RNA sequence: UUUUCCUUUU
């Protein structure tokens, strides 16, 4: 960073993978711009970006929503004589599925065989990933199958990824044979492994269960995660337990375990359906102070709970100071104040918000549509 | 030096 500068004063020139290792922080930050200020810059020094540059590149602009800036950058490295290695390819394999783009995804993966390229056990997990969120469970198993004749070998990713599969399709004891399986093969469950099942037993209205397995895995040493107590705040809050999913918030704290932003997005969440809306805003005020900034899932969760309430100005308020404050609104905020307005017969209202919706370029999808009092 | 798994909102 500074000490980058530093180093560059001192006449010594720095090897690419310096470069890179830089770009790549920069990336993980959010100052994406300067990443690539800092790629133009060494354009201007001469000094050679490589493949793992792209790479890099392609994924944060990937990571930020900028799916088509990362698609001209991997145009440009073609062109360039740069080959788009297998990372590459894992890459916007990835993005792509993201993006819900699963067809597009899957003729990369045909692209990348047709330059010699083998897919390896990361083109496999983000592929049987992507194909599990898109329902096609029975695909992610055949793709399964697949990489065991090509010859890799399913790992802790990959046996995580089919589990949590399972799990979203009520195939819950069928995770736990995996779950078996993957001891049976000398994978080591991660926290992780146990955080999908305990929420695959949550959705399945097995909180029982859920805690136990909570309690074994501290037993068999895996320290818990926030991810975990965020699982089992959320279980408990469906359940109507918001009480001693209170009582978990402060457990976890005692614990080490630093709540954040999801921590207070869920709990807000629930105090909000329970309509303790007293609660959630005091709970929103909380975060800001603590540091937690809001994103937009605190805003569209605050939103509905105003909305469902009849609140509706109170709900206009938080999305004039969330697009104030920089946080950007997205399908899910258009959906829920057109929502909140066709329910109350403000039908105008709503057909306006629809209309200023598209001039922010973001994509209305059925529901949208789905909603009207009209019929 | 770069890519893949789990939790929250309509």
């Amino acid at each position: 960073l500074e000490l980058f500068a530093e180093l560059r004063r001192q006449g010594v020139a720095p090897t690419v993978v310096t470069y890179n290792t830089l770009i790549d922080g920069l990336c993980k930050a959010g100052k994406l711009d300067e990443a690539l200020k800092l790629f133009e810059e060494m354009v201007e020094k001469g000094i050679k970006p490589d493949v793992v540059t792209y790479n890099t590149l392609i994924d944060g602009l990937c990571k930020a929503g900028k799916l088509d800036e990362a698609l001209k950058l991997f145009e440009e490295m073609v062109e360039k004589g740069i080959k788009p290695d297998v990372v590459t390819y894992n890459t916007l394999i990835d993005g792509l599925c993201k993006a819900g783009k699963l067809d597009e995804a899957l003729k990369l993966f045909e692209e990348m065989v047709e330059k010699g390229i083998k897919p390896d056990v990361v083109t496999y997990n983000t592929l049987i990933d992507g194909l599990c969120k898109a329902g096609k469970l029975d695909e992610a198993l055949k793709l399964f199958e697949e990489m065991v004749e090509k010859g890799i070998k399913p790992d802790v990713v990959t046996y995580n990824t089919l589990i949590d599969g399972l799990c979203k399709a009520g195939k819950l004891d069928e995770a736990l044979k995996l779950f078996e399986e993957m001891v049976e093969k000398g994978i080591k469950p991660s926290v992780v492994t146990y955080n999908t099942l305990i929420d695959g037993l949550c959705k399945a209205g097995k909180l029982d269960e859920a805690l136990k397995l909570f309690e074994e895995m501290v037993e068999k040493g895996i320290k818990p995660s926030v991810v975990t107590y965020n699982t089992l705040i959320d279980g408990l809050c469906k359940a109507g337990k918001l009480d001693e999913a209170l009582k978990l918030f402060e457990e976890m704290v005692e614990k080490g375990i630093k709540p954040d932003v999801v921590t207070y997005n869920t709990l807000i969440d629930g105090l909000c359906k329970a309509g303790k809306l007293d609660e959630a805003l005091k709970l929103f005020e909380e975060m800001v102070e603590k540091g937690i900034k809001p994103d937009v899932v605190t805003y569209n969760t605050l939103i509905d709970g105003l909305c469902k309430a009849g609140k509706l100005d109170e709900a206009l308020k938080l999305f004039e100071e969330m697009v104030e404050k920089g946080i950007k609104p997205d399908v899910v905020t258009y959906n829920t104040l057109i929502d909140g307005l066709c329910k109350a017969g403000k039908l105008d209202e709503a057909l306006k918000l629809f209309e200023e919706m598209v001039e922010k370029g973001i994509k209305p999808d059925e529901l949208t549509y789905r909603r009207v009092v009209e019929s």
